[PDB]
């Protein structure tokens, strides 16, 4: 997805998300319904 997309899913930047763990990183995806 798209920088916008992104950013409206998970309320905040690629970069943002990469900085957290990786344990949270898959929550969200999950809680998403994403990736
Ligand atoms: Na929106």
């Amino acid at each position: 997805l798209s920088d916008e997309d992104f950013k409206a899913v998970f309320g905040m930047t690629r970069s943002a998300f990469a900085n957290l763990p990786l344990w949270l990183q898959q929550h969200l995806k999950k809680e998403k319904g994403l990736f």
